[PDB]
């Protein structure tokens, strides 16, 4: 019965109407152990969640959780893993093995891609969750 | 040709002679890509180096690699993965799933283990290195 931390992540894409999130499921909390590292990019084999682009890298970006000082919740880091394009956190570019913390809420933007992250606190530690909502319209 | 980044780890642990680090491949450079995460622990489909101990858990840390902002080298990140045993990087400790940057010299101690690591620069950032070495004194 314990909550979980959730990392809620609004996306948008001009071509979305081409199945680019066919990959993708919405409305569907997927939990991960603490553990794990959650890759996004074109590759299969090497990230959780894919988009059939080829303008996509092989691997984009990782979100990994990490507890910050003085706090008993899950928090979430961004490393870009992208050589050619780079990857905007709000209002900063991450180049390529860039790294960050990530806030409450904040905007991911690399090539046309829109993601808006937000983090729901739950209790557990050992484990986070995930969830995806598609919108039709931009983000900013 | 390209110079490759090395984490230099000196290890030493008072039961070493009972073959804890049987496991571990010393003055060895063994090459890693930039996209992958170095895992310590006793549970060895998980972990890329580990320890044959009832006392280290299944993973301790984990050795990632990142460039700073303003740098053309790369830089590495350490996260505490036990529950149980703290992690001393120099005089502050790492509870579960606490997270800090590397400098290029310090010392890692988690139970009765003592780890100096040397981060050497080198140009390439696709991958770097990692190299063991076995004191027989203590460290500190």
């Amino acid at each position: 019965e314990e909550t979980v931390t959730c990392l809620q992540m609004t996306i948008y894409h001009p071509g979305q109407q081409s199945g680019i999130f066919k990959s993708i499921r919405f409305c569907s909390k997927e939990k991960f152990p603490s553990i794990e590292v959650v890759k996004f990019g074109r590759n299969s084999n090497m990230c959780q969640y894919t988009f059939q682009d080829k303008q996509v890298s092989r691997i984009q970006f990782v979100l990994q959780p990490f507890k910050q000082f003085n706090s008993s919740v899950l928090s979430f880091e961004i490393k870009n893993m992208s050589k050619k394009t780079s990857l905007m956190v709000d209002n900063q570019e991450l180049g390529y093995l860039n790294k960050m913390d990530l806030p409450y809420k904040c905007m991911l933007r690399f090539g046309e891609y829109q993601f808006l992250l937000q983090k729901e606190d739950g209790e557990s530690v050992e484990s986070f969750e995930t969830q995806f909502i598609m919108s039709s319209r931009p983000l900013l």
